């Protein structure tokens, strides 16, 4: 079907498991000649050449890319995007998949995203910020309870009653941090239902849906403890109906891409909708402007289509249908004890050699030294397995995980548990 230029040098920006997953996929493309990741990490060195340049060193990255004749740059994390790498690259004539600074604002500013979804009729949790008690009060009292109250400067209360919400909102203003605008309180609609991650390739108004993943954000078994970058994920997600999926594509993803374009911020890249499946249909929690982590590690193994060709087709504004395997994929994050708090580095990791070769081991935060492996970051590794069903992928993933010994790491035993229940 689609022809593109073969023997294309590709650069991936980032250092994590998402970027291990995007490099591992890229390396399998019949289109790719040379594959660099800047800065990557020692498990990524197995699939790609590492480049010792920071993600935020935009001028070095531009100079590296001109000089090593990079045909495609794919940006992993959001900070480079929020800093204008795409803008710099385009002005230099370098081809890049990722949003402009102005488009990436959809993730950077939750206020801006709320503002855009309100103006364009996009379903989401109601959101409002106040520096006045009396105005906070009058608003809490129209909206009623349960209600989220958020204090700046733990400070998140899901107030079960109106009286509690007011007590919490009053405290937020009296004890929260005094910014240059005074103290402020954030009030949000509480939503119930099942969370899901809906990513799509986007170029302007053109939206190309990926598979649907579910992430597990809480640190501990039974969705306990604080929130994290994500402790595991799987795809597909059988308890989210096709109808909910289509509602979210037509009432959320397609209108956000339009809204960004209508505001003179067209988006190019991965638009990642963090969603709730409510009784009333799907509702935005947040938007992200790039692949989710650990969502990329579980979605990208299911993609049949060549990843580099799909990116090029998207950048060209070409027609494309993405093809996916029937097999489910589930992934478990091993994190350094203490994460998402203060965590210890430098614990020896044994047993990486013992893992079956069809297991997918995505390095996020490891170091290699004197021929051994050590923890070096909050999320350290993700192990995913494929399975004919979700339960089989769950079984495979956990069985393989147990080959790893590290007294400095922990992981959730309940990834996927509800979905199989
Ligand atoms: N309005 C909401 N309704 C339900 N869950 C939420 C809401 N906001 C945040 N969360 C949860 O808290 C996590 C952290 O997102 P955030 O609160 O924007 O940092 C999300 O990934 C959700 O799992």
């Amino acid at each position: 079907n689609l022809y593109f230029q073969s023997h294309m040098n590709v650069l991936v920006i980032g250092r994590g498991g998402r970027e291990h997953a995007i490099a591992w996929k890229a390396a399998q493309s019949p289109l790719v000649g040379k594959l660099y990741v800047a800065p990557g990490n020692p498990g990524i060195a197995d699939v790609a050449e590492l480049v010792h340049i920071d993600e935020l060193d935009i001028e070095a990255l531009v100079q590296f890319a001109k000089q090593q004749a990079i045909d495609l740059t794919i940006v992993g994390p959001e900070a480079p995007l929020a800093s204008g790498i795409v803008d710099r690259f385009m002005a230099e004539g370098l081809r890049i998949f990722g949003p402009s600074q102005r488009a990436a604002l959809i993730e950077g500013s939750k206020a801006f995203a709320k503002e855009l979804m309100k103006k364009y009729g996009i379903p989401t949790a109601d959101h409002a910020a106040f520096t006045s008690y009396e105005e906070a009060k009058a608003y809490i009292e129209q909206k009623g309870a349960p209600i989220v109250i958020k204090a700046d400067g733990k400070g998140v209360t899901v107030a079960q009653t109106v009286e509690e919400a007011l007590a919490a909102a009053k405290a937020a203003l009296v004890d929260g941090q005094f910014g240059t605008a005074g103290s402020q309180v954030v009030i949000e609609e509480y939503l119930e239902g099942e969370e899901f991650s809906f990513m799509a390739f986007v170029n302007g108004e053109k939206v190309y849906p990926l598979a649907i993943a579910q992430d597990h954000k809480r640190a501990y078994d039974g969705d306990e403890g604080p929130n994290t970058g994500g402790m595991g994920a799987y795809s597909p997600v059988p308890q989210i109906s096709d109808e909910m999926m289509d509602a979210a594509l037509e009432a959320i993803l397609r209108p956000a891409a339009k809204a960004l374009a209508a505001e003179g911020r067209p988006f190019l890249g991965v638009l990642y909708a963090g969603l709730m499946a409510t009784a009333n249909g799907p509702k935005v929690i947040e938007f992200n402007a790039r692949f989710g982590d650990p969502e990329a590690q579980v979605v990208l193994p299911r993609l049949k289509t060549d990843l580099v060709e799909a990116v090029l087709a998207v950048m060209d504004g070409k027609e494309l249908e993405l093809e996916w395997t029937d097999e489910a994929v589930l992934g478990v994050v091993l994190a350094a004890k203490g994460y998402p708090g203060a965590y210890e580095r430098g614990a020896e990791i044994r047993g990486l050699d013992r893992i079956s070769p069809d297991a997918l081991l995505f390095h996020a935060g490891t170091k290699r030294e004197g021929g051994a492996w050590y923890t070096n970051g909050g999320r350290v590794l993700l192990l995913a397995a494929k399975g004919e069903t979700l339960a089989k992928a769950k079984e495979k993933a956990y069985e393989q995980l147990a080959a790893i010994d590290c007294d400095g790491l922990f992981y959730r035993r309940d990834i996927g548990r509800r979905a199989i229940e």
